[PDB]
């Protein structure tokens, strides 16, 4: 089998204002055809790869480099992506995923057994309380763990004064008790300055995490930080790469990696970073970049051949969208995601839904 | 436009006894003059350079060199400061201040546009309680509160022992609560034994930060400190001029610069010194040496251009002077200073009292 | 004067071919600015793509500084920053027709709105690439002829280690004391293969190695910073100005490249030459290959720097046959020549950038 | 498919006799697939002994894994090393069984289920054993003249170190650029020993010097990796994939040894490998002398590596005089060829295993 033809679809579906995806498809010549998906959010703010860029550059540079070689090889596509692209770890996640969703198919197994085999079957499930209300978002958290949706959330805090985020989560924090795993995420947005009592505070009030405090760019201050911040540091923006990966955790920046196909470069490449955590005794976080079922379930189908995720996963982005272009809805029971032993990816297109969101 | 003349005036001007100052004044060809200003405090107390010592290094040896050159090439005229002399950062910030003053005023331009453009028209500025009787300072910082001068309160200790300082703080803080941000500067006064009980009971009791609790010749325990205190560290003494603040962040001496226009050798040094802080992640504080309104704007000028000042500024020194050799009085309104889109420094000299002040 | 309109256009130029990315800022008081995002080789030699670079100016960058303060840079600067995250060759290209336009504003040079020039020249350096070597020897020899340059530099890495290190000493050899001859791996040698190659090169009078291992080997680079016989230069390991802050803290270097399209424009690039000075660190003048535009605005900032110890690289309008400039760069005498003209001195030939534009 | 027996055979076979241990995992849809466990003498070269590999697979790790599904290999990999610790050439021949298992059962080679090969045949080098130094470069000159191999490494550090290196450094000096020389030292030297000894080996061409000293002393490697003229390469300092990392993360070799029963399969080979890729770590397939089995499992392993820069050493089926297996491996031109046959193209020769088993 060859790969025959690889389509770049940016598209935007409404949210719960919207979420914009790149959805790939990789036509073999044996009639198989692989689906993958390329997301970020909110354009360049998560990162230097936007919709436009991302389809921009499988047009015109990614996608010519692999016509005509074998589907079926998919060390020798990405290793050649490789030596032709530098970083475009999200268009190169999307290829990837597309590959083996179409291996998947090809041979009758789920993409997990092609990445060595799963240990588990269903994965544990964060929420991030949204609503900047901290009374609606106590309300959610008990409402979510009523209809045994959520047990551990997860919010976002940087960009109001310290201590206005602050009392924020730890009222969330005191209301729920025991009943929940409160943890936080402040994408780089304090100084070490400012993390210094703020970590202080959050650990000795019951968060259990701490999620990338400061930028990546103050090496020495995550080290600092790792050593006396009463809960754990995770690292996530840290990370662009596998060998950032290595190079965080020989510093002993993080005792924590979130994981994220999107930063890496596809699900085998995130498995890449998982093995050089494990290697080191770093514990794991199943991270997402809001992508919808097709790239969750990359995601998921990599995550299931882990050990160990110490801290669960936020593969919630699906939750957020109110359509999909994909015609099978994921399944969230029980405070898990459950993945299905089907081939590759276990998804069909919508091509109703597609055409429609298409832009 | 050439450099045609360039005085040095020491002005002892009477505050809130007195104050001085060293007025620089640079008559370039088009019949441009620009103004700066070389402050310090207390002859050589803080420092190695004394108004004598200033205006006998500028008249004998910085003046001479400049003559001639071309009064816009600031760049190329700082250069040759450095070439030919070490040091002397504080007259070097008087005539760097002059000659971007003269510039401003030459292309109808504020310096802060000089020197890239502001993303701000006001800072925040703190305000040191002074009288040493924790009731009076009690009562200054609710009437500086009251009147919207001041939320941001600093009181100098390390003079009395370590649990007298440590009381007169703590009381003051619990006094004021939330109301106002409270730090405390040490100058250099303690050594590391007596600074690791001291910064953990202020930590400990609501103070925001900590300026300079040891001395610059112990750095590590500065290294130390910035690892075991509550509250962060801020490098102050420790830096006499760009590279210093270079090699304090390489070592992770401090989580938080002092900027000084006086220490770095004027505006622009002053913004190297910052963009090294901004490159490692360290947070920012505009500092001062008490200068009046021509040296407290030109150090204005500079730090409207900076992204963030966590910490805010001390620029207060005007507020100190009851006598000023400039004619317009600075704008303090709301907790701030409020600088104008004048050309140059935005400053004209008031001779009648420059005569009656000089010496 | 508030930004009016900015245009990003792709343009293919023959080579002795190179594709720039062209930006066009419209102020609303007439005043045009020009500027120069460029890379090598598609997505070989950094992130973005010419492609990339003007999907991201189109839907991102410039609409977020349409209608802002033309004059004032550092807050339109600091709003890509904050909307953006690396793409430093677009934001290159921006900055540099910003300061293009306010030299034309102010009629000041962009060395002035830099802060001052303290040379009006800088040292070129020329890259032999037949890769035959008595062809490089006889090429070397012609621009010392005709006293073009003096400074050769080869690009190596590709083929066996043996054979590379054959090339570039017969070279020397032959050259001897008539010129500095250095190597660029461009990251293809591993520490294993730089440990012997580095020492055999610095033995055989090469003047420096610029990036023999991967920017993703820290300790390597620490590690050949202490033990190479010939200084080790830094170009890739810096893709921001932070990587130059880190590199300089490890000390992994004793000379930094500075390229503006990888810190982000002649101001950025200021910020990396600075906290270099701050660490004793040797600077060196680099290029992604720009026609004269992006080598003018890179010059512009060189020029404010006390010192460049090991020259510099701009040879970049040389390699094109056509440009889509009208004034061509003085090369003269071992260096390029730096007008004192407002702004990059440079205007754009409407025809010919019809013509080659796609 | 689920695991229904697993047999550990002990076979000696006579060499040019080396002891195997060989593995048959039969499944319940039909499919066997093979492997091997094989160390060099007894325990002298690791901490498993054919006997107690065999002792161990019989009493603990096979019975954990009867019953479990056949074609979910991490899953039973994860299992062994709940229940074990350590026991790396074990676990090696288990997963390369599993594997071969699984080949046959997709009809796919090992090399495609661990992702696709990047390559059709590894660069195979030869150690030079007769002792004797005339003997030695006759013997290198006939593989070269054969075209078998032009790379050859000599094991050293049991003779006066003065010896060794005179012995060493004449056959370098013999062969020249016609070949590349290394030594093994296998931990043999302190230290105090190797500082003079790797001066005066690199300073004559040797191209590497592998495990020079104990992999107890840590911080001597790390000294070794810094002051050695010629690059130092670890191979009994790994012994698990965390010891890779770690290796790593201290800057101890700027080359690993990769062998599959010391990180314990051709899976977890490819951990340790790509640990190495990740900081900037050179790359060699190295060898327990397995016969034809081990030497394929780890080749299909090394072939889906971007670059192994210092080739391998998979010569063991060639110190055999006899095989248990029906397809002879090809060597030619300096190199091993591996077919894309099923598994690892390989199938018992039931005669002559019941006739070297013990």
């Amino acid at each position: 089998a060859l790969i025959e033809r690889i389509d770049a679809i940016i598209v935007d579906l409404p949210t719960i204002q919207q979420q914009t995806l790149v959805v790939l498809r990789v036509r073999c010549s044996d009639g198989v055809e692989g689906i993958g998906e390329a997301t970020t959010i909110g354009g360049l703010a998560y990162g230097y790869e936007s919709p436009e860029g991302i389809k921009a550059n499988i047009d015109a540079h990614l996608a010519p480099a692999l016509i005509g070689l074998a589907a079926d090889n998919i060390n020798a596509a990405m290793l050649k992506l490789d030596k032709l692209a530098k970083g475009n770890t999200f268009a190169k996640s999307g290829i990837e995923s597309a590959l083996l969703d179409a291996q998947g198919k090809r041979l009758g197994l789920p993409v997990s057994e092609l990445l060595g085999g799963r240990v588990r079957d269903s994965l544990e499930v964060a929420w991030t309380l949204a609503s900047g209300d901290t009374a609606r978002d106590i309300a959610e958290a008990r409402h979510m763990l009523e209809i045994r949706r959520h047990r551990v959330f997860k919010l976002k805090i940087g960009a109001n004064p310290v201590e206005q985020d602050l009392k924020h989560v730890v009222t969330i924090k005191r209301e729920l008790g025991d009943s929940a795993s409160v943890r936080v995420d402040v994408n780089q947005y304090w100084d070490e300055s400012q993390a210094i009592r703020a970590c202080q505070v959050l650990g000795d009030n019951g968060i259990d995490l701490i999620e990338q405090p400061i930028s990546r760019i103050n090496r020495g201050g995550q080290v600092r930080l790792n050593q006396r911040t009463p809960a754990p540091i995770m690292a996530d923006e840290s990370i662009e790469s596998v060998e950032d990966a290595f190079s965080l955790a020989a510093d002993g920046a993080a005792s924590i990696f979130a994981l994220k196909i999107a930063k890496n470069g596809g699900p085998r490449a995130v498995l890449r970073t998982a093995q050089i955590a494990e290697a080191a005794g770093i514990g794991l976080y199943g991270g997402t970049m809001l992508e919808g079922s097709i790239g969750t379930l990359a995601s998921a189908h990599a995550f299931l051949t882990l050990r160990q995720l110490t801290w669960g996963t936020e593969l919630f982005g699906p939750l957020l969208l109110t359509e999909e272009i994909v015609n099978e809805p994921p399944q969230y029971r029980d405070f898990q995601l459950h993945i299905p032993r089907t081939p590759g990816l276990g998804l069909t297109l919508d091509e109703q839904r597609l055409a429609r969101f298409a832009r």
